[PDB]
């Protein structure tokens, strides 16, 4: 689901100006400041944010055009490295990322991963792993994100401040409300609420006391008619045969409904982590300052299970894998 927001330039760049102007230094007071701000979000932009929030959508994401970035001169340097410095300044899809994630949650981070920051940058790096952030000339497959994690997020946002110089580089979305209708009866049931094993990401590694601590992700769980996903390409690792044979036909029956979406300056992509899978199509980084930058945070909701009292946008959670 997509809406312009271009008209709103001069009202998202007020609200913009609200915030803090180091965000890090004092994250709980920005992210409190946003939520403030996100009252005020102009009226259509509010609706579709609660609209997608309460119900998701068919497609499972909605996209925000034209938000106010800077423009690529008045942008620092491309990140380098993890984790940023706190002092730095707001850019100004960080302030979006504050109003439309405080609009739907709370934003968190997780303690093993990105140093525990909230806000992270994804830049390519040279030597990347190959199920990280960080790649550029392979496929990085598709993933739910941390769906192996029992404090996995609702949503993943992603706003672009710099896209790649040849625009070839396509963030692909796979939603289980379009996969769903191509899977036959037996293999949906075979799916629904069976724990598989999964392995974790690179970040939460280690501590894994004997198999039984291998962590256990349901492909499918929730409602037998509008159920949620959990699906990792690389990490998911069936064992039966028949498993096998039914994680094989949810995964061709996601690739048949993948949609493309390619990221602008400006662009803010909303991505159902409960019904949709991610992936990232190659692109060639040229190491000049000015390769493709995006950021990214995690939001909770009151949705199945992320929330148990107390919890406030800017936490860092420790990891406990689903079993
Ligand atoms: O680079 C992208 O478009 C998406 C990367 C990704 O999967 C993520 O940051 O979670
Ligand atoms: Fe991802």
């Amino acid at each position: 689901t997509s809406v312009d927001c271009t008209a709103y330039g001069p009202e998202l760049r007020a609200l913009a100006a609200r915030l803090p102007r180091t965000p890090r230094a004092d994250l709980y007071a920005f992210l409190d400041a946003a939520h403030t701000a996100a009252a005020s979000l102009p009226g259509a932009l509010a609706t579709a944010l609660d609209t997608f929030n309460a119900e998701g959508s068919e497609d499972g994401h909605l996209l925000l055009r034209g938000l106010p970035v800077e423009a690529d001169a008045d942008l620092p340097t491309t990140p380098s490295s993890t984790p940023a410095p706190e002092d730095r300044s707001l850019l100004t899809m960080e302030a979006m990322l504050g109003l439309v994630g405080r609009r739907l949650g709370l934003h968190t981070g997780y303690r093993e991963l990105r140093s525990g920051t909230v806000y992270h940058d994804v830049y390519p790096s040279p030597g990347a792993h190959h199920l990280s952030s960080e790649t550029s000339e392979t496929l990085l497959e598709f993933h739910t994100e941390m769906a192996y994690h029992r404090l996995q997020p609702n949503y993943v946002m992603l706003a672009c401040s710099r896209a790649d110089h040849e625009r070839t580089a396509a963030t692909l979305v796979a939603s289980v409300r379009k996969a769903l209708p191509l899977l036959d009866e037996r293999t949906r049931a075979r799916l629904l609420d069976r724990r598989m094993p999964c392995c974790v990401d690179v970040a939460f590694r280690g501590g894994v006391d004997d198999p039984g601590a291998i962590a256990q992700v349901k492909p499918l769980y929730g409602d037998a008619d509008d159920p949620f996903l959990g699906y990792d390409r690389e990490l998911l690792a069936p064992e039966d045969p028949a498993d096998k044979e039914a994680v094989a036909a949810l995964s061709k029956a996601l690739d048949e409904v993948t949609e493309a979406v390619y990221l602008e300056p400006g662009d803010l992509l909303i991505v159902d982590n409960f019904r949709t899978t991610h992936a990232r199509t190659p692109f060639s980084p040229r190491w000049d300052g000015k390769d493709r930058w995006l950021h990214r945070v995690y939001i909770r909701t009151d949705r199945n299970g992320q929330l148990s009292g107390g919890e406030r946008a800017g936490d860092v959670v420790a990891f406990t894998p689903r079993g």
